[PDB]
């Protein structure tokens, strides 16, 4: 159903968070808005 | 220098944003805090 890209995006983000991704990094990514 | 993991994390996050990653998704990831 969900696009390949969309699916890849969601899976990749969960994988990062599971791996230890810092809040600082996410705050940095959100800042581009 | 930077750990393999750390390096992978940063590269992966930029790749996601470049690909189109939504703000909603990042807001969802930040929310776990």
């Amino acid at each position: 159903l969900v696009s390949k890209l969309s699916q890849l995006q969601t899976e990749l983000l969960a994988a990062l968070l599971e791996s230890x991704l810092s809040k600082e990094a996410l705050i940095q990514a959100l800042g581009e808005w």
